[PDB]
């Protein structure tokens, strides 16, 4: 697609969907920003991560943009998706933007989903225009889209776990490989296997992305082992992508607990974004895409869209109106608008549990809605027996700040606080009352 100035008129929401590597960041985005500045539209640009934000700064070099992570007269702001949503939740002033530009608008994290819902509501009210940029917009059913250079697509058996024999083609490779895994724990086991095989490996996840991605730039490496976070703007100088074609789906069971279902097939959009990490250089043909499964569209019942409604139910708008989800995403949940609206006190705690507590949205809501205050950690230990958190098949214990050693057994079980080492470590600190 091509950008046209008429797309900036209020009530207009436009999806720009150039194929991967076609140049939406380096070419299209500055063109949009320049037009916005000329039309004196108060604008916000939304990047999925700080990595992409820094990339935009390079592309937008010389333009009066206020980077919110130098003049006072800038009318264009740039911040992260999560930063945008977080500010909407806080009782602080958010500008009445006339234009919203979201890069990587396919991002399926709750804060991004919420952002699109808020933005699309502002547009429909006639208060703004919006441009959503992504190579894989809603309705994407092509896993093998166009690329700057021909890609060698090959369906093969991809290791789901550490191996001691076979899969010679994996390690018998002299170039750089990006390997997409369904989880941190799984990637840790794959990475350990590769390291023992004498390969130089970098691991990427949401929590470690900003820091570890820097390693892909300052040293030689053979493999990058990454979760789906690398679908959201990360680029690598790689020759091969190995795609498990699998992911984990958070699912709210019984409205009492969250489990991680799967590993299960990824969406076509996800598959396309993973493959899209290579074949980006027109003058370098032959990049390989090794994939070991088909795709599936099962975002229905995915916890993230329910968590997005939890966020939007607590974002103020006008005369008690509540933002609906972005229309193509609306039927991924069944929750009623206003279902999760909290009182002022509980809402503050809700925000606090997410921000400072670093808890998943769903879990933060259970605690906050129960009227529990931030420093009250009794709930981390008083759950039913089947909520006992296990670590290497034994109950996870923690020495509390006033310890006394105690077993982790939360009143509400969200598997995401204990599915990998770093997550469990963070939750232990919280349960111990040290955050």
């Amino acid at each position: 697609m091509a950008f046209e100035p008429s797309m900036l008129k209020k009530k207009q929401l436009t999806v720009l969907d150039l194929h991967p590597g076609a140049g939406k960041t380096r070419r299209v985005l500055p063109e949009i920003v320049r037009e916005a500045i000329k039309k004196r539209l108060r604008t916000v640009i939304l990047a999925p991560t700080r990595v992409v934000a820094a990339e935009m700064e390079e592309a937008l070099r010389g333009l009066p943009v206020r980077y919110m992570t130098h003049s006072g007269t800038e009318i264009v702001d740039l911040m992260c998706h999560a930063t945008f949503t977080s500010r909407l939740l806080q009782p602080i002033r958010v500008p009445n933007y006339n234009l919203y530009i979201m890069d990587e608008a396919h991002f399926t994290d709750p804060s991004s989903i919420a952002a699109r819902g808020y933005i699309s509501t502002r547009v429909e009210m006639g208060e703004a225009a919006a441009i959503f940029m992504t190579a894989t917009p809603p309705g994407t059913r092509d896993a093998f889209p166009d690329s700057n250079s021909p890609i060698m697509d090959t369906e093969v058996e991809v290791p789901e776990r550490a191996w001691s024999s076979g899969f010679d083609w994996v390690t018998d490779h002299s170039g750089k490989t990006v390997w997409f895994v369904p989880s941190v724990r799984n990637g840790n086991e794959i990475a350990a296997c590769l390291t023992k095989a004498g390969k130089r490996v970098i691991q990427l996840s949401r929590k470690t992305f900003e820091t570890e991605f820097q390693k892909t730039k300052n040293q030689e490496w053979d493999f990058v082992i990454t979760t789906d976070i690398s679908e959201m703007g990360a680029n690598f100088k790689a020759d091969r992508v190995i795609d498990s074609r699998r992911c984990l789906k958070p699912v709210i069971l019984d409205g009492e607990r969250v489990i991680l279902a799967g590993p299960m097939p990824v969406t076509h959009a996800s598959a396309a974004q993973r493959r899209g990490r290579i074949g980006r250089n027109p003058n370098k043909p032959g990049d390989e895409y090794m994939y070991g499964g088909g795709c599936a569209e099962t975002d229905e019942g995915h916890a993230h869209w329910l968590e997005a409604r939890m966020l939007l139910d607590n974002i103020y708008l006008q005369d008690g109106l509540i933002a609906s989800l972005y229309r193509p995403e609306a039927d991924k949940v069944a929750a009623i608008e206003g279902e999760f609206k909290l009182r002022t006190e509980q809402r503050k705690t809700f925000v606090e549990l997410m921000k400072r507590g670093d808890l998943p949205v769903w879990l933060a809501y259970q605690v906050a809605s129960a009227g529990i205050t931030y420093t009250d950690r009794r709930w981390c230990f008083d759950g039913t027996t089947n909520n006992t958190i296990m670590e290497d098949s034994v109950p996870a214990e923690v020495w509390t700040k006033y310890g006394e050693k105690r077993v982790l057994k939360p009143r509400w079980m969200d598997a995401r606080v204990c599915s990998d080492h770093a997550a469990l470590k963070s939750f232990k600190e919280f349960a111990a009352g040290k955050r």
